[PDB]
């Protein structure tokens, strides 16, 4: 009986649920789960609710990854949001802008005149407490530091986004095993709430190449807020600068690590690809 | 703006379409690509069209695979499309079984009391000019045969159900790098028009395992078609009875090779997961 659209940014894809009668989701993490089976379900990887408000916000967005664990923040999924609210709200719509609550904080993604969706992200979170990591201790920056992985030692860079980040740099991201290693990563000791991975290969001092292994999701096309950790960690490691195009296997994100505001800036698109109802 | 209903039967999933109102296909192998693709479309194994009866049939079946290749049957489609059939008709349906015309020849799902579906696949097809393939003669049977599959020798069996099958028996079917070998088998020089590839691992005379890498699909979680052509196989080389359970990653189907009229009996289930609409 439940009703859903389907969108996708850059190719990672989600079942978008109007969930503006109720504060409390309308599903389950299990169901959530059995929906997001490509096979037995709907397909997805995770269920995007759109919530009431919350204080001074528009509407609120929780997510369920497609393993049935719930993230604080995901910015493929608010850019989807913000184009499902706006099909939501139709000619009734007086802005171009929504003030989104999310577990991580309030996020504002603008409905840009191209159609594309430009987000606010906020402050990206360096020291290790934040990341969670036990690599460093809770009040250091975590930036190219060791990890071992299955005997073979990384250089890794820890960024949250409100949601962990794992970043290593590559030179061939098309060469890495992300199948056998990437859960590695997720699961390593040193991440208490599991981490996202993303794996750069710098093309350029604006130009990133990423592939990322999910926390909860596994490999996906696109992750925005791994765009903007990644991002991060190119700067904060002196591989980047501030603006770069993140380039993932669904397409590129525009990332910009702000002066003004020291916050950051995801720019993409987003595509509604069918609407439904369950069995 | 085409409205469809998704189905699996075993997790293998279809896209199916109510195609009554002409004989002409709604969409075409290449929309069908993009309405398969499983982050950027609705994502299916293949997409299966309802289609008006020619001359002494109910119904016609035609699917499309994933890469947008048309082939000759499909079991689980067939089960997927008796059961959308059904719901089609409603309370005007006045039988349990349809024949239906396919590529391959008329197919007679029969809906059972206990909600499976019983499927009339014909008869086996063993020469190797029916397959095709070009490892016997055209006249010839091909039962354990050899196969050099990237410098390895590979017993195999070719049987055709309307499309091509090669079968080989092993130890541990969990154990076989399907990515890996699977592609090789489909592709090879051998099979003119491509093979699907089953391999077997029988447990006893009356249960087989099965993975399937499917033309044009891939790894898939069951295939009607191959269980069918495997049975067979098994029989061929005197490996199982002519009843048994094949256990497919999606579930099992219940087999027959009757002694009665040398037709193969297919039995299984079909599940309708949601219904949609492309925007
Ligand atoms: C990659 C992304 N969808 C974030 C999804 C949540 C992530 N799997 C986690 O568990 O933290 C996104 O930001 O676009
Ligand atoms: C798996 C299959 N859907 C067959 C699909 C067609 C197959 N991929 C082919 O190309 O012959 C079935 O029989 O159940």
């Amino acid at each position: 009986a439940i009703e859903f659209t389907k969108y996708h940014g850059l190719g990672n894809d989600f079942i978008l649920i109007d969930n503006r009668a109720s504060k409390t989701p309308a599903i389950t993490p299990e169901k959530a789960v059995e929906m997001c089976d490509r096979h037995f379900g709907i397909g997805a990887d995770g269920v995007i609710f759109a919530l009431p408000g919350e204080n001074g916000t528009d509407y609120t967005m929780r997510i369920f990854n497609s393993d049935g664990s719930e993230p604080e923040m995901c910015g493929n999924g608010i850019r989807c949001l913000a184009a499902f609210l706006a099909d939501l709200e139709g000619l009734s719509r007086n802005k171009d802008t929504y003030r989104i609550h999310t577990l991580a904080g309030v996020i504002t993604p603008q409905l840009t005149p191209d159609g594309q969706i430009k987000v606010d992200m906020g402050l990206p979170r360096l020291l290790a407490g934040e990341i969670p990591t036990n690599i460093a201790a809770a009040d250091q920056k975590v930036i190219n530091q060791p990890l071992e992985v299955e005997g073979k030692t990384w250089e890794v860079t820890c960024v949250s986004m409100g949601n962990p980040h794992c970043i290593t740099f590559v030179e061939d991201v098309a060469a890495i095993p992300l199948e056998t290693i990437g859960p590695k990563f997720e699961h390593h000791p040193a991440f208490p709430q599991r981490t996202n991975t993303e794996f750069i290969q710098v093309v350029s001092r604006d130009y990133l190449k990423m592939r990322v292994w999910e926390r909860g999701a596994g490999i996906t096309l696109a992750c925005g807020t791994g765009a903007c950790a990644s991002l991060v960690a190119a700067v904060l490691t002196g591989r980047s600068d501030r603006l770069a195009t993140v380039e993932l296997p669904g397409g590129p994100l525009e990332i910009e690590w702000s002066e003004v505001d020291q916050r950051i800036y995801m720019t993409g698109p987003a595509d509604r690809v069918f609407t439904g109802k369950l069995h």
